[PDB]
């Protein structure tokens, strides 16, 4: 397959798939787009929602659906039915997270203090689910390294912006990111990707 | 396998599996919960959160997670692994826009407020792209049902409550909520589960 991501000049909902890229060192165009070009990308998608993922000319959409999509038959996936739906849970756990700070809010004030109580009321309850979870194995599922651990090597990244302290209670979280970073592939793209905020 | 599925009395996010137990003709006990038994068994949860499913004695949680492991190598999941992917999207896509309601709101005119936003100016733009995607087809992907259809037509009951004018240009997604309904093993759950409101 040919393969085409299209997203924003970020890391954002596109990096869980550009990190699987990587990993599996498979070659894609990574399309970043400016904001003066949206309305004219937003009218070719089914949804209105970038990601999105072309591949032999299809188009995919929605960032996990795409992940679970380039993982599936490969070490990435969770090495049984069991463990891939660990994997799914890890991630949708995480995603549900993410998706309540308000990205898109204009109030810069309100959007600010959203974030600080989202951070400071909500996330130490999740931090603390996360650790007990992983408790003193390697990776959050199975014995070997899954895109669930990218995810929160991804999430807690993003999250590390807002909330420098998030993890100073939880070294062993700290640790995983350190090992995600680790891989070689990953510390490669991680270096290289464009800098950006999110 | 031995199955327990415990979530509240409601369809919620529950209501995707025992559309797939039903479909696939699997028993299971339907746990329902009352809300002074969940603080006890809430803090027993790794994540804090329903529904979870118990599979002979081992604890899955996170619903879509759940159903995607239940609906593995049957014929609700697409047909090729693209197929899985454009599954995944739109049930993706969906529970989006569910989530985006404020159901746990406490400030009544906060919430009322945001509903009648997203019910009407979101939620038509949701339909129309919908029905693009669907266009003259029978199912939503592939040429047979997925529990995408059976997300589709979970979500939209949930969201006829609240806009009952919701479809009313959208033939279409109506018909695709009755062939639903007609698949007689949905039928027949549907007749018997408990009337909740939602
Ligand atoms: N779901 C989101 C969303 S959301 O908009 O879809 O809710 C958004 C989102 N990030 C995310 C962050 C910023 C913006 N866009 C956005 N919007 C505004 Cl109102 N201002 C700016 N300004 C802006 C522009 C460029 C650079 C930095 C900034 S700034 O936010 O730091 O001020 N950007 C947007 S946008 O796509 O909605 O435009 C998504 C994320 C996520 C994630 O789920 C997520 C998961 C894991 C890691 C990261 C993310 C994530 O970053
Ligand atoms: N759950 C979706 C989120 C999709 C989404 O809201 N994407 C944003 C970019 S982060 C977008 O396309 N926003 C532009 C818009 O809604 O107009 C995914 O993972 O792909
Ligand atoms: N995305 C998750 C959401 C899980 C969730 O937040 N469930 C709610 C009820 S719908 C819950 O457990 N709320 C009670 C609580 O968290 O205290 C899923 O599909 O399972
Ligand atoms: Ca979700």
């Amino acid at each position: 397959p040919n393969y085409k991501l299209t997203y924003f000049n970020m890391r954002g909902r596109a990096e869980i798939i550009r990190y699987i890229f990587a990993y599996l060192d498979i070659q894609y165009e990574d399309h970043r787009i400016e904001q003066a070009d949206w309305p004219e990308i937003k009218s070719t998608l089914p949804f209105g929602k970038i990601p999105i993922l072309e591949v032999d000319g299809l188009t995919l959409h929605q960032s996990l659906a795409i992940a679970r999509y380039l993982t599936k038959n490969t070490d990435l996936a969770g090495n049984t039915e069991m463990e891939q739906c660990h994997v799914d849970a890890i991630v949708d756990t995480l995603d549900d997270f993410m998706s309540c700070f308000p990205w898109a809010e204009k109030k810069q004030d309100v959007k600010e203090q959203m974030f600080n109580e989202l951070l400071t009321y909500n996330a130490p309850h999740l931090m603390q689910d996360l650790d007990t979870y992983l408790g003193g194995r390697e990776w959050l599922i199975g014995m070997s390294v899954t895109w669930a651990d990218f995810y929160w090597e991804i999430c807690s990244t993003t999250l590390l912006v807002f909330k420098p302290d998030l993890l100073d209670n939880h070294p062993r979280l700290v640790t995983l990111r350190k090992k995600v970073q680790a891989i070689p592939a990953v510390a490669n793209w991680i270096k290289r990707r464009p800098q950006t905020k999110l």
